[PDB]
């Protein structure tokens, strides 16, 4: 049996709303870290044991806020999550990447004792809005240690990122921002053939799609979590033979099936 595996056999409405976990959150203060702004951990509660960790970055100009709906929802179907501010608003998609590798050490490190009594250190993964997913790719690449990495609506100059991590990128179908044949799609095609990958493309969404309640975003990065970071195979279901009413583009090489 997987020690990872937690919670029930899910059905895909549980996972569009809030799941079997209640939630706590601790808010780190800018001036208390190093190498990031801080943040908001989202945990799980009333449990006695371990998950593992998720490290999100928000785009350009925004904050924490822009992914608290998400990072909560994470949390309540088993992670730790620590949705970060950056030094600056303004810091572009590879110093979030650094800030994002800040906010894993501290979550190891300083973090709560609560938080970090139940943490599993050793299963680490990343998600991240725009920028913040530009960050989420550069992490991946310098960081094969991640279990998987989630873009969203992502945003970077570079196109071509030499990761091992499991990559799921949601693109948005109606994005003027980073729309996806120059950002999302460049990205998922340049990535190794070797490393297990998947994109989604929302259909009529925009950039902002990321920043409130979604269905399809919930799915699917529930989902890559679930099957990456704790090997729970009964999350496969939704990642494979998939034919979506929401998605107006599905590509992936097909390892994780
Ligand atoms: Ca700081």
């Amino acid at each position: 049996s997987n020690p990872y595996q937690r919670g029930p056999n899910p059905t895909r409405s549980a996972l569009t709303a809030d799941g079997p976990f209640s939630v706590a959150t601790y808010t780190v203060s800018r001036l208390s870290v190093s190498g990031f702004g801080g943040g908001v951990i989202y945990y799980p509660t009333g449990t006695s044991l371990t998950f593992g960790g998720i490290a999100m970055s928000p785009g350009y100009t925004a904050d924490a806020s822009s992914l608290a709906w998400l990072g909560r929802r994470l949390a309540s179907h088993g992670f730790v999550v620590l949705v970060i501010n950056t030094n600056s608003r303004f810091d572009g998609p590879d110093s979030r990447a650094s800030q994002l590798s800040a906010a894993l050490n501290y979550l190891r490190t300083s973090s709560p004792s609560a938080v970090r009594a139940r943490l599993d250190a050793n299963r680490l993964a990343v998600a991240g809005h725009s920028m913040g997913g530009g960050g989420t790719l550069r992490i991946a690449e310098q960081n094969p240690s991640l279990k998987a990495a989630v873009p969203l609506t992502p945003w970077h100059t570079d196109k071509t990122f030499n990761t091992s991590v499991p990559v799921l990128i949601v693109g948005a179908e109606a994005d003027t921002v980073a729309p996806v044949s120059q950002y999302a799609i460049p990205f998922y095609q340049n990535l190794p053939s070797t490393t297990p990958k998947v994109y989604v493309e929302l259909c009529n969404a925009s950039h902002i799609a990321p920043n409130s309640n979604n269905a399809a975003i919930s799915v699917y990065t529930i989902s890559w979590m679930k099957l990456w970071v704790d090997n729970d195979t009964r999350y496969r279901q939704f990642l494979c033979n998939v034919n979506d009413p929401a998605l107006c583009d599905f590509r992936t090489n097909n390892r994780h099936c």
